[PDB]
Parts: structure tokens; C-alpha cells; sequence
């Protein structure tokens, strides 16, 4: 429910003396690594002392020294969290979250904000108990609630400013319990609203959205966010409410199926997986896959793994059911000496038959970005079942971060369209990299947004991180890193700037 143990402007010294002063054995926090920035580190309290884990993300997940891979920084807590003795050569307990009072991630606040610009945000892109909390800009220190009420300009609406005093180290609106932050001051608002006389009350329902912004203002937001809401704000922002996002990933922990997961912690959401049927009724379980059907608000996508030698009869098992026609994949199948993804199609001309299932490769075409690979999928005994399925197979992501141009990525996007587009009643076009989860959630969010403008022009509203969280509840963690956040906003103005 909470993410209250990520700090995300603390330092080194200062995580040590925080826990050394405010917590106990058992107590930790989270907190961004300034020796390698793009990085975390766990700082854990320890017999009166503190210990600091690195925890690297390349770009494809989570990496703990020591310990195992992870989707986000929430499953990497809630894992170790309930492990007792998985953390470690001495063993190291995850007990006591020591929660963070900086208010700079939560989604309400805007920091160094007028109360003019406040009153014109509410009033433009503001419903009936959307709120903000803004820095005051008369005593230092302190800060004003601003909140819209009404009917949803005739006077039915309006907006109320609450001034925030900050006494003695604790924040309070005028009177009655005092806070020892602004999150645990607009929670309890939250659950007891304020009322003023004559009787309205001050529902804090949701924030204030500012980052659904109009098509043709993507440079413009792009070169704000590039120099008090920049990418790393915003970015952290939508990263605290990945807490919300902890759905059970119960059959990807099954006995039977550890093995056909690449990364063991790396699962896919239950309530979304995509479920194999009509296997082998002598295989007890043969009905799961690493893999998450991932729908838009169009086409849909389902993000997965690459595939393990002994998961790709399963692979095209869920091509055939599920009618997919296109596969994208966004690895090498060896990158930096680390096998990414097992080769599942044949050599060009051959023929191979994957279980049930009989692939041909009848055709390969190399461009410089990208090689495509025109298969025919069909089950065995059945010759009626045949159907063509066009491997996009993206070459030149780098071994280091994200392209430094997205005219590669985006002329392979609009290619891997136009293909879909043209065959009737297409299933699902299927996207992996290697955890499937950081390239591939790269790539479908960039698809997802592009399909608005392509349909829409410049006269549509998107919202990077909105569609990003809407993605991430599909299947976790999709988009890994800041620097793929970033990609994502300069492949969609790169794409405006070309319509
Ligand atoms: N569903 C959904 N829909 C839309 C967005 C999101 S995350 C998200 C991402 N970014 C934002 N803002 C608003 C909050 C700030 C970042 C910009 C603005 C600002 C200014 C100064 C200092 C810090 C901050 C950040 N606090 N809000 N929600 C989600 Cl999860």
C-alpha cells in the first residue's frame, strides 16, 4: 500500500544517520545511488550498524548484489520482506521501513507554485476535489492546499486555498492534530475532510493532473522538463505508485513452473497471464507461459520473455492460440556474453517442428536496424491451420542505455504497423526482449502513444506517465529506467515533428 521507504533525496551519509538516529536493527530505506548514477542502494541498520546494497538497473531489471533480479523496487522489498533468510555472506533482515517525509514523489505535489497558476491549473484541467499542495511563496517554509469544489465558469465551482503552517519541525492547517509531514496531513484529510461553514467540504479526491499536456506541446514540455517539475520529478513520481500495482503473481511461483521463468522473481501477473490450453494432458501443468496480455486505454500486445530452449514449444503455443501475426524482439540472443534469448524460429529455408507446433522460415530480409523473417506457423496434422507470422527482429538497441536517436526505433514501429495493420483480424502482436518487462515495455508505450497521433494528429491530448501506469498493471514494471522514460518522450516528439 505504501512506498514510505523510498527516500529520494537523501544521500549516503545522511541514510546512515537517519537510521542510525531514527531507526533500529531491522530498519531500512531505499534511496538513489550517487556513485553510479541510473542505480539504487539499500541502506539496512545492523547491530548498530549500516550496511548499503547496490542495486543496478541496466536497463532490463532490478539487479541486488547478492541477492535476485526484480520487476521494481516494491516486489524487490515485498519479496525480502516476507523471505526471512533470502537477503544476504552473513544474512540481512528487511524489518522496519523508516519512511521518508519528503513530499517531492507524491503525485499532489507541485512544489514552488504561485497561487495564480494554481487557481488557473485547477480552473483548466481541474474536476470537483482535485487538490494540489504548493510551496508557500510568502512564508518559507510553509505551504497552501488548493482544492476545487462544485458541479461538474458560472460560479457552480470554485477554489479554496488551506494555508499549511510549519511549527516546530510539524505541519498543521490552523488547528487540531499536528503532522509530522505533508503526506500524513493530506492523508488524514483525505480519510476526515475539512469542513468550512456554511457546510462545503473539502473532498481531496485526486490530484492535479499536469503531465496530460496537448501533442503539439511535447517540445515544449520536453525542453521544460530537460532544465519546479523535471524528468526526474516526474519520473519518481509515477515510480511511487508502482505500490499500488502489487498484484499476485501466484502461478508464475508454482513448483512446476520455476523453471520457465528466465529471471525467477521476473512473474506475470495472474489476472492477466496468458493462459495455454489444449496441452498435453499428461504434462500436469502445461497451461502457463511468462508472458501478460497487455490492452490499451487499437491493437494489443502481449509482452513476454525471451524464450528458454525448454519454453519455446510454449512460445508458439500462445502465437498460434492467441492468432498472432507479428513478433517483435528487441535483443540480440546474446548481448555482452549473456544469452538474452534462445534462437525459437529455423534457419532461413529450413523447416523445424516446436512440439505440436511446425514453423517455417521462408524468408529473411536485413535492413540495417532490423531483420525481418516471414514464418509460416501451422499445428502438425493439420494442414488447414497455416498462417504467416512476420519476425521483426530489432538489432541495434545498444548494449548501454537507450539509442541516442529514435528514428530507428520509430521507422520499426510505424514498418511493424503498417504489417498488422494489413491482416484481417490479427491477434495480439508479441514483444520481448529478455526479462520483458524494460525494452518491451519501452516499445509498447511508445507504439501505444504513436497509434493516438497517427489516428489524432497534433490535436489529441497523451500522458506519458498515465499510460505507463495503465501499461504497468498489466504486467510489472514495464519501463525500467529513467533514461527509457526520457526515450519515450523524445521518440513521440521526434514523431510529432515528422507529421
Ligand atoms: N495514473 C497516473 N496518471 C498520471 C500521472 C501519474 S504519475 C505522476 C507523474 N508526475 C506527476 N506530476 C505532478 C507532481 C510532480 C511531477 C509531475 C510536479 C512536481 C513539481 C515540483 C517537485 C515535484 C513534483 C512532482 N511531485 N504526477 N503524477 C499516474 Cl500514476
Amino acid at each position: 500500500t505504501s512506498r514510505r521507504w523510498f527516500h529520494p533525496n537523501i544521500t549516503g551519509v545522511e541514510a546512515e544517520n537517519l537510521l542510525l538516529t531514527r531507526g533500529v536493527d531491522g530498519s531500512f530505506l531505499a534511496r538513489p545511488s550517487k556513485s553510479n548514477p541510473g542505480d539504487f542502494t539499500l541502506s539496512v541498520r545492523r547491530n548498530g550498524a549500516v550496511t548499503h546494497i547496490k542495486i543496478q538497473n541496466t536497463g532490463d531489471y532490478y539487479d541486488l548484489y547478492g541477492g535476485e533480479k526484480f520487476a521494481t523496487l516494491a516486489e524487490l522489498v515485498q519479496y525480502y520482506m516476507e523471505h526471512h533468510g533470502q537477503l544476504k555472506g552473513d544474512v540481512i533482515e528487511l524489518k522496519y521501513p523508516l519512511n521518508c517525509a519528503d513530499p517531492t514523489s507524491e503525485r499532489w505535489f507541485h512544489g514552488h507554485l504561485s497561487g495564480k497558476e494554481a487557481e488557473k491549473l485547477l480552473t483548466e484541467k481541474g474536476k470537483h476535489g482535485s487538490f494540489l499542495v504548493r510551496e508557500s511563496q510568502s512564508h518559507p517554509g510553509d505551504f497552501v492546499l488548493s482544492v476545487r469544489t462544485g458541479d461538474d465558469n458560472d460560479g457552480k465551482s470554485k477554489v479554496t486555498h488551506v494555508m499549511i503552517r510549519c511549527q516546530e519541525l510539524k505541519y498543521d492547517v490552523g488547528g487540531g492534530e499536528r503532522f509530522d509531514s505533508l503526506t500524513d496531513l493530506v492523508e488524514h484529510y483525505k480519510k476526515n475532510p475539512m469542513v468550512e461553514t456554511l457546510g462545503t467540504v473539502l473532498q481531496l479526491k485526486q490530484p492535479l493532473n499536469t503531465t496530460r499536456i496537448n501533442a503539439a506541446e511535447i517540445e515544449s514540455r520536453v525542453r521544460e522538463l530537460s532544465k519546479k517539475q523535471g524528468f526526474w520529478e516526474e519520473f519518481e513520481t509515477l515510480q511511487q505508485q508502482e505500490c499500488k500495482l502489487l498484484y499476485s503473481r501466484k502461478e508464475g511461483q508454482r513448483q512446476e513452473n520455476k523453471n520457465k521463468n528466465r529471471y525467477k522473481n521476473i512473474l506475470p501477473f495472474d489476472h492477466t497471464r496468458v493462459v495455454l490450453h489444449d496441452g498435453d494432458p499428461n504434462e500436469p501443468v502445461s497451461d502457463y507461459i511468462n508472458a501478460n496480455i497487455i490492452m490499451p486505454e487499437k491493437k494489443s500486445y502481449i509482452a513476454t520473455q525471451g524464450c528458454l530452449q525448454n519454453t519455446v514449444n510454449d512460445f508458439w503455443r500462445m502465437v498460434f492460440q492467441e492468432n498472432s501475426r507479428v513478433i517483435v524482439m528487441t535483443t540480440k540472443e546474446v548481448e555482452r556474453g549473456k544469452s538474452k534469448c534462445v534462437k525459437y524460429w529455423p534457419d532461413e529455408y529450413a523447416l523445424k517442428e516446436y512440439g505440436v507446433m511446425r514453423v517455417r522460415n521462408v524468408k529473411e530480409s536485413a535492413a540495417h536496424d532490423y531483420t525481418l523473417r516471414e514464418l509460416k506457423l501451422s499445428k502438425v496434422g493439420q494442414g488447414n491451420t497455416e498462417r504467416t507470422v512476420w519476425q521483426y527482429h530489432f538489432r541495434t538497441w545498444p548494449d548501454h542505455g537507450v539509442p541516442s536517436d529514435p528514428g530507428g526505433v520509430l521507422d520499426f514501429l510505424e514498418e511493424v504497423h503498417h504489417k498488422q495493420e494489413s491482416i484481417m483480424d490479427a491477434g495480439p502482436v508479441v514483444v520481448h526482449c529478455s526479462a520483458g518487462i524494460g525494452r518491451t515495455g519501452t516499445f509498447i508505450v511508445i507504439d501505444i502513444l504513436i497509434d493516438i497521433i497517427r489516428e489524432k494528429g497534433v490535436d489529441c491530448d497523451i500522458d506519458v506517465p498515465k499510460t505507463i501506469q495503465m501499461v504497468r498493471s498489466q504486467r510489472s514494471g514495464m519501463v525500467q529506467t529513467e533514461a527509457q522514460y526520457r526515450f519515450i518522450y523524445m521518440a513521440v516528439q521526434h514523431y510529432i515533428e515528422t507529421l
